[PDB]
């Protein structure tokens, strides 16, 4: 394990691409992300400690409320966010309930959107052309091309693993310029045990620059269990400088990566590299996370 040990779950750091705050049970700033100041205008160390109505319009704090003490309390699906300081900011994504805590990451407003009726056309032919459903192996390339349809990324591919937990890619479409891992097979060290752990429970895995300097999270002193705030969830979850090497390696400046659930066990991944620095509208990760949901599902009539 001189792989599996790394604690990257608890980093404490975030891309920069956009911003985090973590809030405590009762709605008070408990730690952010140290660039808060440089995008919504307020100071850190001013905000640790005092009220999440400071930050927030009167709105997203109260669909906040609602949506927390909603039961079946669990990671929070994406919210619109609006700021007393810089509202026309109108900064949207996700929260994340895990640590004891409520994380809100927040990313900038991701302008030039898919347009509405392309994206319907991609999103419903992939869920017809892989409910459609015609061998493994189509079910999967279909993914990557229709994912690769999507995002635009230079290079998409399904990776599969055995028992063992080494993988095989059993798909592939690619910008005509770039090699096809089609037949390769790869170690289990590659993507190790505490990453496989993390997958499982959180789907979605973006990186933009793989060259970036991380936004510390000041504290990461988590105040109700003393320990290092831990950013499983989190999409912007600062990564292991070792795996950053291997993206640098095979020349790729951005990635995601999707899981592919299979009833609570990790069936597979689609993976998605593109040479230079590349971002994806909540549309296009959502547009994509659906697609692995249905893959599996389209896997889960594929096994009767
Ligand atoms: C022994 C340590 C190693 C290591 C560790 C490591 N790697 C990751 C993350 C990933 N590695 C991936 C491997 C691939 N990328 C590709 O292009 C291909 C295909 C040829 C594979 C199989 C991938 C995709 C990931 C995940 C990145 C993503 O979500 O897009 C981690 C986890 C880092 C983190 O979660 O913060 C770790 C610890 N890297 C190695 O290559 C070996 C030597």
């Amino acid at each position: 394990s001189t792989c599996d040990d790394e604690p990257i779950h608890i980093p404490g750091a975030i891309q920069p691409h956009g911003l985090l705050l973590a809030l405590a049970a009762d709605m008070t700033i408990v730690a952010g992300s140290d660039n808060l100041p440089e995008l919504t205008g307020l100071a850190i160390g001013a905000l640790i400690g005092r009220s999440a109505a400071d930050v927030f319009d009167s709105e997203t704090h109260n669909r906040l409320t609602i949506a927390l003490a909603e039961p079946g309390a669990a990671v929070g699906a994406p919210i619109t966010v609006g700021f007393t300081m810089r509202k026309d900011a109108g900064f949207i994504g996700s929260w994340h309930r895990h640590d004891q805590l409520i994380f809100l990451e927040l990313e900038p407003p991701q302008r030039d959107v898919a347009e509405p009726q392309a994206f319907f056309r991609h999103t419903n032919s992939a869920i017809r052309r892989l409910q459609a459903a015609e061998t493994l192996e189509s079910a999967c390339a279909a993914a990557a091309q229709e994912v690769r349809k999507i995002t635009g990324f230079d290079r998409v591919m399904i990776y599969r693993f055995a028992s063992d937990f080494s993988g095989e890619v059993i798909a592939e479409d690619r910008c005509a310029e770039v090699e096809s891992k089609l037949g390769q097979h790869y170690p289990a060290s590659d993507i190790p045990a505490q990453a496989r752990r993390l997958y499982t429970i959180n789907p979605v895995r973006i990186i933009p620059d793989i060259n970036y300097r991380p936004v510390p999270v000041t504290p990461d002193l988590n105040p109700v269990t003393g320990r290092p705030i831990d950013l499983s969830f989190a999409i912007l979850r600062s990564v292991s400088p070792v795996h950053l090497e291997f993206m640098r390696n095979i020349g790729m400046h951005g990635t995601m990566s999707i899981s592919i659930l299979r009833g609570e066990r990790l069936w597979g991944l689609i993976v998605c590299h593109h040479r230079t620095p590349y971002y994806v509208d909540l549309d296009g990760r959502q547009a994509c996370e659906l697609v692995a949901q249905v893959l599996a599902r389209a896997i889960g009539v594929m096994e009767e």
